[PDB]
């Protein structure tokens, strides 16, 4: 028996456990309802942000695997189900290839001016294009915080399709890492923020990254260059960032992520023509969402069959 | 003597004509301008879209070369010249990256539904995300039509880069060239038409091209499929796009060119959020700008040496 706490985000991870197992589906999970259905079952599916405490786990009986929707796990009781011998898994890194192809997206769109001549010639000033011009990708630089799934994979596309120069910043990353994807590491940070015409934000959120790109990061930061964020919307100090803008420090901004999330109905970057949103959407693909249903679904079953699944958490239980 | 009647796009193939020959630059061109400024020089720059009629050009009694800026030589009497014995060059082919990336930016920002994402939180709609979902680029399929200078850069930057399937359709090409970038030339167009998700045109404008992208081919197309059109107005027939977006034949389009152009204050066009436009400017970029007059330039020295220039409209007359 399988218990899905929370709707999966594909229905074909919920038609693959059902080709193996009995599942029960929680559609709106109460703690109540989570005591009374999880103490016979044999896997769990957490839907993130539905917490799993010390009380669901101590009446799970035969609790073997807990799967998370994502990388988040901080709703799970880590130290309840490692005494109990229960391996968790999550789900990290499928919607890689989305996010990476929603910043190729921005830095595209910003370097052509998309948004604004396209309201220009909705509202009959096709005229604009004898006083904008668009910028020409090949041979610009573009700075990369963060080496990690997507920022590789995004350093990878804009040095050998778009013949950019790609710097990266990641100093928890092997030295040689930068040459797999045709980018050059550098040690100091400063160095990219000079040298950058576009910064894409792509860092893990720590207390090292949070508000890194704050206003000192701005000043040194080349004025007619563009910043990219599709990371976590702390790593921007959002005021620095409409400073930033408004004095123009920068020349444009494209936003997937903010900060506070969501955004009020009157931000103030709302009002620059050349500062571009989404609503935090950048890893939110029908492709995605299948392989993240896809890989908690089967990484149950790994579990439930003696195999070592890919992601466990908590390796000491295995 | 060379006479330029206009400015060129950029300075470099200003000063590189001043190295060889006296220059006069006419900046804004009157025709009385030409005909007091033309009689005694050996070649002619034109800026678009000025007029180099049969009156200038029996005027001008050195004349061995006469230059456009761009692809188009519509504004130049060429029967004139070949009577003449004079050699009209254009300059085709010099913004191929331009209009790549700009291409490039259109494809990603309707598969991430971008303008209107961004129009949506700028109005306090971000809850939109809930109603909207991205399209992911990878493993969908691209159908190009014309797989010529822009046409194969696309095609392969789309194939490898972008993982994504690259269908070509274009008659006058060796079968042999697809490959080279990594696409499948095929020999129907309805093949394409009804296998793609996205279609971008980029085929010279021909009587066979012309209105190619009718109704006919908007219905064969995929009700999910999106149009791209950075080659010329006259390739798709209009009011059928209207009609090919309201009834969602198709699922939207992008547009650089127009026709007619310059596009109205009320084109039927713009209420429908699944299209997006920029006023004629994928090729416009200071790169671009550079190669055209580098190009110019050079093809006018080659006529003052007796070298043969590559891009000769009139060739029996060398
Ligand atoms: N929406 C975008 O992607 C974007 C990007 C850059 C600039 N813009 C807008 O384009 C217009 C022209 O900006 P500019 O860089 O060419 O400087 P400008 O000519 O001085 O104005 C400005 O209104 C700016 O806000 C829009
Ligand atoms: N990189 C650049 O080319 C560049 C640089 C700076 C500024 N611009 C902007 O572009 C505008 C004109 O640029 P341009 O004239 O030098 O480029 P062009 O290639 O000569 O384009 C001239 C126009 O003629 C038509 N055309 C295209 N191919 C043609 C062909 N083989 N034969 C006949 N007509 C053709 C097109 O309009 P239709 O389809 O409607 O007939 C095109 O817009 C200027 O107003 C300027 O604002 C361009
Ligand atoms: N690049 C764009 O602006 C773009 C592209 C596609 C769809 N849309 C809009 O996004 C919304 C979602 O439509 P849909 O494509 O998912 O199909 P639908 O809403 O199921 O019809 C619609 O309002 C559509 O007009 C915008
Ligand atoms: N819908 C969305 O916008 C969306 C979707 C998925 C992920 N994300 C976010 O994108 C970001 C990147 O995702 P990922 O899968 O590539 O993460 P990742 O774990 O694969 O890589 C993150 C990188 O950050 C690096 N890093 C750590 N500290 C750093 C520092 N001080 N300076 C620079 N780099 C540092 C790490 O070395 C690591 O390589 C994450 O913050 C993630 O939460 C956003
Ligand atoms: N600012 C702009 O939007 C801009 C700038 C430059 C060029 N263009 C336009 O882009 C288009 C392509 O430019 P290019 O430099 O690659 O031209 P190109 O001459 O290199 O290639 C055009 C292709 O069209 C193909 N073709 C001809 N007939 C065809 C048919 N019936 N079906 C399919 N394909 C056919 C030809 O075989 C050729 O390969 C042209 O229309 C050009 O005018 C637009």
């Amino acid at each position: 028996k399988v218990l899905l706490i929370g709707k999966m985000y594909d229905e074909i991870g919920e038609k693959l456990l059902a080709e193996y197992t009995n599942v029960e589906i929680i559609k709106e999970p109460k703690q109540h309802q989570i005591h009374e259905a999880i103490q016979d079952v044999s896997g769990v599916f957490v839907r993130y942000p539905t917490k799993l405490d010390a009380q669901a786990i101590g009446l799970a009986k035969n609790l073997k695997v807990i799967s998370t929707s994502g990388f988040g796990t901080d709703a799970i009781d880590i130290a309840a189900a490692t005494k109990r011998g229960i391996v968790v898994v999550n789900n990290p890194g499928l919607s890689t290839t989305a996010v990476t192809e929603h910043t190729l997206s921005m830095i595209l769109a910003l370097a052509k001016k998309l948004t604004f001549l396209n309201q220009c010639v909705k509202a009959g000033n096709y005229l604009i294009r004898n006083q904008v011009q668009p910028i020409q990708l090949e041979g610009k630089t573009l700075g990369i915080v963060g080496l990690g799934r997507i920022g590789s994979a995004v350093a990878k596309i804009c040095s050998t399709a778009l013949q950019m120069r790609v710097l990266a910043y990641d100093p928890y990353v092997p030295s040689g890492k930068a040459d797999t994807v045709r980018a050059t590491l550098v040690q100091d940070l400063d160095y990219l923020l000079t040298e950058s015409d576009f910064v894409s934000l792509h860092p893990e959120l720590t207390d090292e990254t949070c508000e890194m790109f704050d206003l000192e990061a701005f000043k040194k930061m080349k004025p007619s260059a563009f910043l990219i964020n599709t990371s976590r919307g702390k790593v921007v100090r959002q005021p620095d960032l409409v400073t930033a803008i408004r004095e123009k420090l920068i020349a444009g901004a494209a936003i997937d992520v903010f900060e506070p999330e969501p955004p009020a109905i009157n931000n103030p970057l709302y009002e620059f023509d050349n500062v571009i949103f989404s609503p935090h959407l950048a890893g939110v693909t029908p492709e995605a969402g299948m392989a993240a249903a896809l890989s908690a679904a089967n990484q149950i079953l790994q579990v439930l069959q003696g195999e070592k699944p890919p992601y466990i958490i908590n390796p000491k239980v295995w």
